[PDB]
């Protein structure tokens, strides 16, 4: 019988291509337009991986969709970081294998202090040496990590799922012998480290909604499953219906 951490190796989304078109110029619009769509088909991908991610299907249909809504960009965020880590050592931003981020790429996006806030992160999983199964069961954690203010349909389905992967990274760090002798400090740095997704990932969306909003006016291009959350998702924010779960704040 597989091990939770064991199913989410197996369930882990693969590498997708951007579509980067070397043909265009390095635009911010058509940069943009490009990490958008790079966006909506590794949501797609989320919502696959969501259907078959240990524990998740035993919350109420109408609360998985509410998580992968308020927490899309914080768990595509998390996973760029990790492909930057993994197949650049966070030299780069790893978008896709098509779509790698130098200084030049960050300016010409026109998001270039947002780019700089997510290499932060990467170089932070540098200094950690953060494994792949933390970063797998930190990624379900970030799902977890924002809810509505005025309630999920089942507070109770919710927390035990969420206690249950907090267990599961507890009990990974501190059996781990790579550990010994720091490993509470470990897991300290580790729940220090998802706290402060939630900064970055506030700026991230900022800067999204008001491109979508100004997406005809700027040429910004928008796939459909963007539009979906998007449309779902910003009259929430602006009723300030959003509660950042912290483990330290
Ligand atoms: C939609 C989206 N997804 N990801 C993650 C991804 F890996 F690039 C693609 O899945 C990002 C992203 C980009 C750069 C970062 F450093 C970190 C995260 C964005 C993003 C953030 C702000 C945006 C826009 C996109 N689009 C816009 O039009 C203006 O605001």
């Amino acid at each position: 019988t597989p091990s939770p951490v064991m199913v989410l190796e197996n369930i882990e989304p693969e590498i997708v291509y951007a579509g980067y078109d070397s043909s265009k110029p390095d635009t911010a619009e058509n940069l943009l337009s490009t990490l958008n769509r790079l966006a909506g088909k590794q949501m797609i991908q989320v919502v696959k991986w969501a259907k078959v991610l240990p524990g998740f299907k035993n919350l109420p249909l109408e609360d998985q969709i509410t998580l992968i809504q308020y927490s899309w960009m914080s768990l595509l965020s998390f996973a760029l970081s990790w492909r930057s880590y993994k197949h650049t050592n966070s030299q780069f931003l790893y978008f896709a294998p098509d779509l790698v981020f130098n200084e030049e790429k960050m300016h010409q996006s026109a998001m270039y202090e947002l780019c700089q806030g997510m290499h932060q992160i990467s170089l932070q999983f540098v200094r950690l040496q953060l494994t792949f199964e933390e970063y797998t069961i930190m990624k379900v954690l970030l799902l977890l990590s924002t809810i509505p203010k005025d309630g999920l349909k089942s507070q109770a389905a919710f927390e035990e799922m969420r206690t249950n992967y907090i267990k599961e990274l507890r009990k990974m760090v501190t059996k781990c012998p790579n550990n010994s002798g720091q490993s509470w400090q470990r897991f300290y740095q580790l729940t220090k480290l998802l706290d402060s997704m939630h900064d970055l990932v506030s700026d991230l969306l900022e800067f999204c909604f008001y491109t979508f909003r100004e997406s005809h006016a700027l040429k910004v291009e928008f796939p459909a499953m963007l539009v979906e959350i998007i449309s779902d998702q910003l009259p929430k924010v602006e009723s300030g219906n959003v509660k950042p779960l912290y483990f330290h704040r």
